[PDB]
């Protein structure tokens, strides 16, 4: 109810597709949820046998709680959705616009550790041309959630289709998963690329290959 | 019976294809096999005229035995098959997922020396999406065997098809073989690429080209 | 008593220096600590308003518990100290030995997020020469703790001095901190280098410069 | 007794320094030792449960035996020591000559797996200037042994000092150890550098730093 | 007659194709031809006004003779053909196997100076899979001749098609010719690429482009 | 006699130092010597079992003979020495002038096989500043002989000092020897660096390290 | 009448196509007169030609024009061509890349610095490699326009090789653009001329063009 | 008499040091006469000046000499200098690197292409950054010898900044060497002029020089 019309359009579009991140309605406010998380992380640290009396560690549970609710999972709250600016396509662009090497930082939902990546996004403007920076903001909004890279790519795609009023959008993400790099198999070199293509990017081999060939060069 | 359902499924698929690594059924436990290999490697080092009274060398046979059975050849034992986790394709991905630059280390079965490479794997999820690290674990499981790169590539492919429940998988491996680089011709610059393509990666030229172009 | 002689020697050296990681003595076994952490992480995820009925998410608390206790923080337990092997310096090396580009992954103790870096270690062997992989194992042991990079560097240094029986050791670490890159200021380009120098690496300007120049 | 005077000078110099690789006198000939090693590796392969009836594996024990005695450990036999060619230093070079990025392949003596590296060698000619290629040959000769990188560097240094008739030699080796990379800790990125410096390279800070600064750039 | 079956099969195929290096039958053993080449090269040095009494220069004619007959032109003698080892294609590979960046050193037949390059070879196994090192060996065999680059490429192709029992082979070479760089026009930058494509690699546009596109990352 | 004064100064200075390429006076003219060299190379090719009726090989003896006398060994004839222009150091430069990455192609005198290198030259002008291209020309002159790298470097050094009227000259050559790469050991990676330093470049440690650090 | 047979074939080819670069005195006299003119110019730039560094500049310039950088105007300077039979029956393109190319802006008389890439499919004959480099530099040593230079190299090779299957690409920095006027320090210009199969056959055309970029 | 105070200080400085580049007609007339001379040269190269591409080349050249590439001979073209007080009390070197530099060989009149690196330690004043680039290019737009050009930039900056603590390094490719004569396609030339502490103080000197290389 306190959401922008843009935020609301995108959330409902995600829900109707089955794509929304698995959520429940909060019944505690954010300040209280921060506090309760802090208490729980305090115990965790005790259960790791850490000495919380040390000046360096004493504030860690508070820092973590803050980080979870306000920082890295801020994209779970649609009040944080970016404000959307659109201008008319008076200049009548009908070739793709591409924003590449977008900084993306997320968190894998199976181990709660860092995902570090880059997104590349393109679209063919129909009636509206979006403010460039809103593209980076939308990618970062969906990334500030516990994620599976596959779902993250689909979410950013559907959101952009919805705001731009066109199906002709493509999203590609290339990322290092620290769940892979820093534990378990500990593969120091691998990276994962996922792609979600809509409209002509999916179905027009020249549009599709133009997009895909362009990604290949950087990651 | 002692193997996971996944591991037994992969092994039987490899066997029906003729792709399983040349194996005989085990008659001795892993620990006595280790003990005996240690015995044989002792004589080998004697026969090389090396002095085993050297502190540096004294334990090498035991180290080697331990390495063969427990590490570089641990993929000969399906009890070491990775645990497999799959989530539902509820997000409905229908474009390829590509894990590139997978660290791979193996052993050439003709000379028993190091193979050093990188794998790239892609699949189009059907009903399931695999945990990403499981792709790196599967590649390394098959790599921890005496191998011919051509067979290694096919085994990884078929194992992944079996577990993902789809033929839409592709595997590419690029590797330096030390049996080419460190002896014989001693080619210090060359490397070998092999590729195994399934379903659309083999037959669908847009999907096939998309994967092959990405590798390069 | 349950720890190796090496591990106990390192721990007591760290303790006498004031360098040990802030620890309390264990009152609960590792397995019940895991069980309990799993309980707390369940509530955390509830408090984030996440839906744990999702197949993808359902097991995350258990995965996290398991990760903290058994993997990324396993260096809090000296039973996991690496086995140490030393051979006699019979070859009489008296110039530095340098292992560079050691893979290092840690966790910042202020935000509990990933630290990703590379260590470079050098020493001048006195009576003993260490097995090379043991240098990478020691770096990673200390890294698998909640850490402040400045403390991590000093702990690696002192542990190596203790085991090598010489003060002539140097440690340098270069790392990206995700608590700087992935939240707060979100500096995507920066990195931090810390360096701890012992014996001649600190005081001898030719030895000191030789190491520092090599790092760059 | 069937050794060149060069080979004999170097072997005795190594022995008197305590640096020779740990060896015993053979009492079987090489052809017989190959055969006996083949028999033992055949058992090893059986103990790995491998099927030796397969065309690909049947010849592996023979290949391995051959590789050990004639290929990778050929440097254990001083009849394989390279022939040494020297010309007078009529041109009176008194500045270092440096051969860098010498291909080096060896085998670590603790696990019997590949070492892959590059050596850099320099010396200040006194009376004699060596044929360039003999430098690479000497490095490769000592490398074709089970090795510890520390001992390998010292061996190549003393050998060159002995043949060149001067102490002013330096050796640096930078190498990837597959005992580290492909088993155990499995560190995909690290590398080890060792240095052995004689004469002015050890003791003259300008000669020493000129050598060391020059290595730094490539590895 | 004294050749291996593989060497004879390949030599006859090249002769029936019209592709063999222009050879005559040797009336003199190799040792005698070295001795005579040494005599001729001794005279060439005299004719260059060089002082053969110089310690550095005295053995040069013998070194050159040994080099021509036993080293850089050893591929003129099919007794030096590689041993070929093949295993059954039981694993049923039916895609391209590619060995890239094979070290190749040869000699231009027009000026007898160094060619330095890299080969890339691919094949689709039919019934057999060749030992990888034999591909490098086969490339170097043909390279150890006075060559024209475009002939060298064709000969490697036919040799490989002959041993492997399939037309589906491709060879590509990229090389610097010192008869271009070190004399005449003295072009420091240029290089030459030649391509020989058989069976599917010539005829099947996807197979052909998969090969050619993969080479492009040669240089 | 038929030389430029410069050619004669350099030749004489190299003769006194003992640095000349081992030569003796010619009894035949260049044209006769080319004809005779073509006859010897004709026979060598015949003795290699090559078939001279082939159009592509037929002219090879004549090409080689031409290449030896007039091209790759043209630096043996001091009539081929570059013309030397100098302007006055009116600008009063007193810091090294460095020409780097000079193209150098030469022949190994032990095997008669290509050497491919780069030179770096620097000098501190005294009375004269040399035409920049003349430095490239001097390097290629001495390189168009059968050489050993150590001698070549000393020759270019003294030749420059004698023409510039100052000892303050430095020469560094970095080269790949095909006698190492294409035959014998066949090391595809290695390269050789030689340096010759005169005047301040040898003794003055700031001038010395300035030149050396710049070569890298 | 004093040219080689090849140099005549080429020159007639270019004339007939309309593709030649747009003779009373001998080479020696034209130098003396150029040198006289360049003297006045330096006077007109207020330079002091008594300076030792400067004194000999007019003759250097004259010599550079006639004998060096515009030596390609003289077909007596055309390279010698050697062909061998295509006995080896090569029927795939042969490509020489990164050919060193240096030339002059015909509009401002300023340095052009580039690289050429040339490919052909041998029909009956296989040209010596280094002659490809020589033909490129022959045409480059003229005042040029990059578009014309590329077309000239293409027709000449086609003529000498007895096949239309030849392709030429040149990538170059013009100091007319970098050192003067707009002073764009980063830009470069690519031109391509494609003949026979390189123009018409999409796989031959794409193989060439894909190769250039990579 | 028509120059700025700074341009006069610099010109006198260079004259007094012996470091100036070695005036009857106005700029407009010298162009017309240069243009007339370049016409005859093209005639003497046997070029057809009726060609549209070629027709206007003589005037382009004249204009390029007087107004563009040799515009540095005219101190009326000397850049404007703005200094601010060193209120911030910087006493460590300030370095501008990779300054775009384009010039001409005074010996063959051929393009020089380089980069300069300049450092100084501000004493009383801090120059606007872009004026450092402008001073470098002012001296470069003359027929030059690299060794002289570097010394000129150094004295000029010293004069304008009121400190001897200035250092100049230039790294450049001369087309006199690359496109002509020996045709060395890979070589480049570095020259350095060091003043005050940059010459005398080994740590200041090494800090500058170490910085250039890296
Ligand atoms: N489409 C397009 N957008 C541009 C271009 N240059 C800037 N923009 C965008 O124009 C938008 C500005 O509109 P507003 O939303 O009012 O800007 P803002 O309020 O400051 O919001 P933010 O930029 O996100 O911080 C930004 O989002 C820019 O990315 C451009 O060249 N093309
Ligand atoms: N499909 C997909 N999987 C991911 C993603 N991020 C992490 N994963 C994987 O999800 C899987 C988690 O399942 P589990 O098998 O229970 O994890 P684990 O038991 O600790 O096993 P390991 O990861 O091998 O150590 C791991 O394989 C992760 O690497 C992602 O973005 N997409
Ligand atoms: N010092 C020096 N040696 C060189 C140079 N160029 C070639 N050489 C060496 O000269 C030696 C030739 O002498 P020999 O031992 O008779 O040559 P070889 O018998 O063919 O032996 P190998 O070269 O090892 O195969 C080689 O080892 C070359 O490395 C050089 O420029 N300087
Ligand atoms: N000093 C030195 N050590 C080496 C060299 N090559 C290998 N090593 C090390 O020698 C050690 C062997 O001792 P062990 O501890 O018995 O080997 P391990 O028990 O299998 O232990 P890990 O190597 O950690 O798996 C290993 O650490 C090797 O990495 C070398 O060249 N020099
Ligand atoms: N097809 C294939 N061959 C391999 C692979 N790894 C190693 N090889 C080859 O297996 C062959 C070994 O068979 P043999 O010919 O009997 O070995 P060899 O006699 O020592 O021959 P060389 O290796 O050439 O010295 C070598 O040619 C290797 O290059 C692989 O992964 N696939
Ligand atoms: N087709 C082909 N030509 C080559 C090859 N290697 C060298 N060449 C060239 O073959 C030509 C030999 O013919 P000639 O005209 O007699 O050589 P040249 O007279 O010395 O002329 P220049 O090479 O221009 O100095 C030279 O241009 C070589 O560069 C090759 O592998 N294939
Ligand atoms: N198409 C083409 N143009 C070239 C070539 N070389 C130089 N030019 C251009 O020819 C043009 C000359 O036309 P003008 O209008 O007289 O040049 P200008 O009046 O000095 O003005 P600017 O060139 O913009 O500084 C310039 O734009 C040059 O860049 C070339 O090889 N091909
Ligand atoms: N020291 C110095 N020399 C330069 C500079 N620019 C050009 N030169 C050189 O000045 C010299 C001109 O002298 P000349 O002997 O008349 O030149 P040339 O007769 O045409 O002979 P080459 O230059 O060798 O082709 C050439 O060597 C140029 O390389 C410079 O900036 N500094
Ligand atoms: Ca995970
Ligand atoms: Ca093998
Ligand atoms: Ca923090
Ligand atoms: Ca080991
Ligand atoms: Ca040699």
């Amino acid at each position: 109810s306190s959401l922008s019309k843009e935020a609301e359009l995108v959330h409902q579009a995600l829900l109707a597709r089955g794509l929304e991140t698995p959520l429940r309605k909060p019944e505690l406010d954010a300040e209280t949820r921060k506090t309760r998380i802090q208490a729980h992380m305090t115990e965790v640290m005790h259960l790791l046998n850490l000495d919380l009396t040390d000046d360096s560690l004493a504030d860690t549970p508070r820092r973590i709680a803050k980080m979870y609710v306000d920082e890295i999972f801020s994209g779970l709250d649609y009040e944080n959705f970016p404000k959307i600016t659109l201008i008319q396509n008076k200049m009548k662009v009908d070739e793709m616009v591409t924003v590449r090497d977008i900084t993306l930082t997320s968190t894998c939902e199976h181990h709660f550790v860092t995902i570090d990546g880059k997104a590349t996004v393109a679209y063919i403007p129909k009636d509206s041309v979006i403010g460039l920076s809103k593209i980076n903001r939308i990618v970062q909004f969906f990334a500030q959630r516990p994620q599976v890279q596959e779902r993250l790519t689909q979410q950013i795609l559907l959101a952009l289709q919805t705001l731009l009023g066109t199906n002709n959008v493509a999203v590609s993400i290339d990322a290092v998963h620290y769940c892979v790099k820093a534990r378990g198999i500990r593969d120091a070199t691998s990276a994962t690329t996922t792609t979600s293509l809509g409209g002509l990017f999916k179905s027009s081999q020249n549009t599709r290959q133009e997009f895909l060939r362009a990604v290949r060069h950087h990651g």
